[PDB]
Order: structure tokens, then sequence, then C-alpha cells
RNA sequence: GGGGUAUCGCCAAGCGGUAAGGCACCGGAUUCUGAUUCCGGCAUUCCGAGGUUCGAAUCCUCGUACCCCAGCCA
């Protein structure tokens, strides 16, 4: 429970309503994120909670900034989700007739004008925080003025900022808002819905509050910089002739530490190149989560812990990060792979190799074994010798016995060296009798696989409050390696997620992965103690 | 000027009856993954100072900090 399903409660309950009806409004400027992601969650939670509905509406008010691109990657993200709006996909632009006639109710009330302040202007009459307005020269024109201006404005007759249509409220009104706000502006472009039919377009306060009444929506939620525009919501349904009254209730945002969730800055990543794209796993976006090997689930999940507040607030990534790792962790079968290795020669060994019966699940035996091939000239990674080390160090040292993953114990003998004092091989013995742990890939069987290391992309926790952003991008957000797997990873699907044994969970990366070179992304790592 | 918020390192519950829970952190047991699982510890204190009350995080003052609003963006 949060403080926004116990008005829910309170509304039923007093009998306020007999249903609830939310929705989800992202204008499709841009791909979804991990904050819209609680937004979602809250939105379509309460509406199956309650036996509700949520509509899926695309808030398109303004065709500059939107692409058709947009509108289908968000139904896509939405369902991944696990997540089904109520009826048909809804568009402000549905409602662009709508809009129009009710602007005009506002004219023949005297309550909107045509302004011909310049853009510059309207900005210098519009007071400050702490000085109030003054009236444009414009403001008292008539009815019958304005019908006609409107109308014109409507034709093309006017250039783009050379008038707009605003509502008679009160200049000097300490809600800023209040001031005399647009409700339409002049823009010849093409939308992506209704083409060339429109060459004005209604502002967010005019078409939002609009739009709710008319899909019967119960409760708006939204974030808490719309605090300030709710009066603006009320004003606007309290003067125009609408049968309902919806409600608008604020939550506040999801900041996440390491990222910045702002459209604007997430498209200056993607525009100046310096992440692959919109769904490149380093990206807080859905869909890069999903690349990355986040489980909708776990989304799911994530939302349920940060809860629904007042506050502001800004989450580690140890809480996002644990929760796709309790997922995995669960159902993600096990295999081995060596990220960065050296060869390994077991000098006893006899015979072109063997087969051993590794288990898909360590603590779940229901989900099956598998037969991985076993020999002499294996692969392990580097940092799992050492030619010395304390008491601490639980692996191989040139002295002393290490067991194999299901395999057998063997003892490091001698290293042969390259040149430059760096390890080329390193000998070993082996007990036949067994069958300080550390995990292998037989090089005879070995699968060359490429590994991406993903690590969070900026170097401070909080980019969004730097001078640039862009500056502190971090140089190993992405490290790739060539290392080997056991032959089994031939078989992964893109997005199944992996337990890399003793490195992390990794899965196959749809954009890069081929037939011989397959590429995993390290969705998350193993809790390295 | 106006609109909000203040409870553990990060989130968060609490609604006059004596500070849940999660992440992180520290131990200790188990483990062919330095994982997982288990055990236990982690707010005499709820922005501060006064007051009301048998009892206040919760009520009433009076301060303080932070966040939001001056797009013909959403
Ligand atoms: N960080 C966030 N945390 C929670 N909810 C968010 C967050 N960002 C957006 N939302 C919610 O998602 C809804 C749709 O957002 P929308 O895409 O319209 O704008 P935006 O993404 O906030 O802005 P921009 O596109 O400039 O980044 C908003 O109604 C809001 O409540």
């Amino acid at each position: 429970t949060n403080f926004i399903r116990q008005i829910i409660d309170e509304d039923l309950a007093s009998g306020k309503h007999t249903t609830v009806h939310t929705r989800f409004p992202p204008e499709p400027n841009g791909y979804l994120h991990i904050g819209h992601a609680k937004s979602i969650c809250l939105n379509f939670g309460i509406a199956q909670d309650y036996k509700g509905q949520c509509n899926l509406r695309f808030d398109d008010t303004n065709p500059v900034k939107e692409d058709i691109e947009y509108v289908e990657s968000i139904k896509n993200d939405v369902e991944w989700l696990g997540f089904h709006w109520s009826g048909n996909v809804r568009y402000s632009s549905d409602y662009f007739d709508q809009l129009h006639a009710y602007a005009i109710e506002l004219i023949n009330k005297g309550l909107a004008y045509v302004d011909e302040l310049t853009p510059e202007q309207i900005r210098e009459y519009r007071g400050t925080l702490t000085q109030p307005g003054k009236n444009s020269p414009y403001r008292d024109r008539s009815v019958e003025e304005n019908l006609a201006l409107f109308e014109k404005m409507r034709a093309g007759g006017f250039e783009e900022g050379k008038a707009c249509l605003r509502a008679k409220i009160d200049m000097a009104s300490p809600f800023i808002v209040m001031r005399d706000p647009v409700l339409y502006r002049i823009k010849f472009a093409e939308h992506h819905q209704t083409g060339n039919k429109w060459c004005i377009y209604p502002m967010y306060d005019f078409t939002h509050c609009i739009s709710d009444a008319l899909e019967g929506i119960t409760h708006s939620l939204c974030t808490l910089e719309f605090q300030n525009n709710r009066r603006l919501y009320d004003w606007v349904l309290d003067n125009i002739t609408i049968p309902v009254h919806p409600r608008q209730y604020e939550f506040s945002r999801l900041n996440l530490e390491y990222t910045v969730m702002s459209k604007r800055k997430l498209n200056l990543l993607v525009t100046d190149k310096h992440v692959e794209g919109w769904d490149d796993p380093r990206m807080p976006t859905i869909s890069g989560l999903r690349r990355r090997g986040y489980t909708a689930a776990s989304i799911r999940e994530f939302c349920k812990r940060i809860g629904v507040t007042k506050q502001d607030n800004t989450i580690e990534m140890a809480s996002l990060e644990s929760c796709i790792r309790e997922d995995l962790n669960e159902n993600a079968p096990r295999a081995m792979a060596v990220i960065d290795p050296v060869k390994l020669v077991i000098e006893n060994y006899q015979g072109e190799g063997e087969m051993v019966t590794m288990p898909n699940h360590p603590n779940k035996p229901e989900m099956g074994s598998r037969q991985v091939p076993f020999s002499g000239e294996i692969w392990i990674d580097r940092a799992d010798f050492r030619e010395e080390a304390n008491k601490q160090y639980k692996r191989l040292v040139l002295g002393k016995e290490v067991r194999l993953r299901n395999a057998y114990v063997i003892k490091a003998e001698r290293v042969e060296k390259d040149a430059e004092g760096n390890i080329t091989t390193i000998f070993c013995t082996y007990d036949a009798d067994t069958l300080g742990v550390i995990h292998w890939v037989s090089a005879a069987h070995a699968l060359p696989v490429e590994i991406r290391l993903y690590d969070r992309l900026f170097s401070v926790p909080n980019p969004g409050a730097a001078d640039d952003f862009l500056s502190v991008i971090n140089p190993e957000s992405l490290v790739i390696k060539q290392g080997f797997a056991e032959p089994s990873l031939k078989d992964a699907v893109a997005g199944k997620a992996f337990q890399f044994e003793r490195e992390g969970y990794f899965c196959l990366d749809s954009r890069h992965s081929t037939a011989e070179k397959p590429v995993f992304n390290r969705t998350v790592g193993l809790r390295d103690t």
C-alpha cells in the first residue's frame, strides 16, 4: 500500500467511484526507461489490483519532437513488462477535433483570446517568480474578433510564433502556470498520426485534463513536477462543458544512481554515438535492460520494492542488481566459461579425454544435468592461479591442489612463462581417485565466445548534476573479452540468462552473435565478496 | 512569490499507546561456485527548539534544509 492506494480505497468506500480507471501517457519522443517502468507498474498495477481499466495514451501534442518509431517501441516495452492496456491504443491526436471545439467554447465565454505578443515578449510580460505579470495589449479583443483570428490561425494564415491562443486567467496569480497559459501554438509540422491536417497543435495542460475527462479516467497519476500544473488541470475542466472531473495525484520520480533518465540527455548519448543506440546494454532504457539480460519480472519486483511516496529519492544500483540476481539465481542454468584464459596442461592425463556429468543447477536437481567433456589440455582463468599468496587465497597456488568444477583435484607443479614474465601455460598433476574450486574449459572442446563486460555508464553517482555529463562518462563501461565456453553454450538463445559459474549471469546478445562467434553480455556479476 | 517534502548509508512503514520491512554493511554455521541457503547484529531515535499529554515520529507553535514553477516542451 502507498498513499495513492489509500486514496483509491477511500474513494471506493465513500462511494465516490465504483471503478478505477487510470492511464499511462507517454509522449512518443524517445524510448521508455526504468523511470517510466515505475509509472507503468503503478498505473497498470492499480488497474489490475482493483479490477479496473488502464489506458495507454500517446500524448502526441508536439509533432516536432515525436516520431512513429517511438510509438511502436513503447507498445513493445509495455507488453514485454507484462501489462496490457484497456481497449485500443489512444492518442491525444484522436481528440484534436474535440480539443478545438473546447477552445471555441472558451473563446465564446471570453475565457480565451488570440494574443500577438512575440515569443520573446510573452516571457517579458509574464512577470517573474516574485513579480506579477502584466496584461497583453491584445487581451480584450471581442469574442467575435477571437473567433475570426483563431480560425485564421487554424487556416494557416499566421506564421509560427506570430500568434497563439491563451487562457484569460490572472497575470498576477502566484501560480506562474495560471498567468494566461497558451492553449494553442502554430507549428507547420507534419504529424505522425494526422499528417498535415493540422497546423495548430494543443499544449499539454489544455490537452491532458480534457483527454482524461473524455476517457473517464478516475485518478491521473503523474510525477511531482506537475503539482503546480494541477491548478490549470482543474481550471480547464471547471470551465468547459464536460461531465466528469478526474483528480490528479503526484508521486516522486525515480532517480537511479550513476545514470541519467532525461530523454533529452539519453538522446544525446544516442545521437552522438556514445552508446550503440537506445537499447545499448548500458542504457537505463527498458529495451536496453532487456538486451542486458534483465527479466520483466526482475523489474516488476524492483518497482514493488522502491515504493510510491512524495519524497525525492535516489535508489542505489545495488537495489536494482539485487532484484535481477535473485531472479537468475533461481531460474538460471549454470554453465562454464573462461573470460581471461591461460592454458593448463595435466601431464598425468591419459587419453583423448572423457566426459563429466555436470548439473544444470547445483541446488535444484530437477533442472537436469549435462555431459560436459574433460581432458588434459584445459583452459583456466588467469586470476585463479597464483605463484604465491597467503592462506586467504583459496584457489590454485604453485604449491597445493585445487578441485576443478565437477572434475578432478589437480595439483600445481610447474609454470612455463613467456618472454615478458607473463605465463603461457601451467603444468599440473591429478588424482584419478577424485571426482579450492575453480571453473575450466577443455581446450579440446572449447567454444570461442566473445564476452561483453558492462559496468556503470557514468563515473559519478549523479551525472545529472554535472556541468557536462558527457565528460563524466566511464571509459570502462564496456570491456570486450575473447574467451571460451563449454560447447553446450552453442545452443543458447538470445535473452536466456545463464550463470557462468563464479563469474556472473550472462546472456546471448541478439545484435552481435552469429554462428561461430557468439557474443555474451554480462547481465550482472556475482556477489564478489 | 507560490506549491511540496523532511524517519537507518540508500529506499520505506507508522495516522496518541512506546520505531516494520528491503538493499547495503558486520559477524558466525553450512557449501565442489570466495554464490546460494541459515544464524544473529544493525534508529532509545524519527530536521531543530519549545509546548500539550499518563504517554508525541505522530497534536500545537517557532525556526531550518532541500525540491518544483518564469517553453508558443511534456
Ligand atoms: N523518472 C521517472 N520516475 C517516475 N515516473 C516517471 C519518470 N519519468 C517519467 N515518468 C512518468 O512517465 C509518464 C510519461 O512520461 P513522458 O514520456 O510523457 O515524459 P518524460 O519522459 O518525463 O520527459 P522527457 O521525454 O523529456 O524525458 C509521466 O506521466 C510520468 O509520471
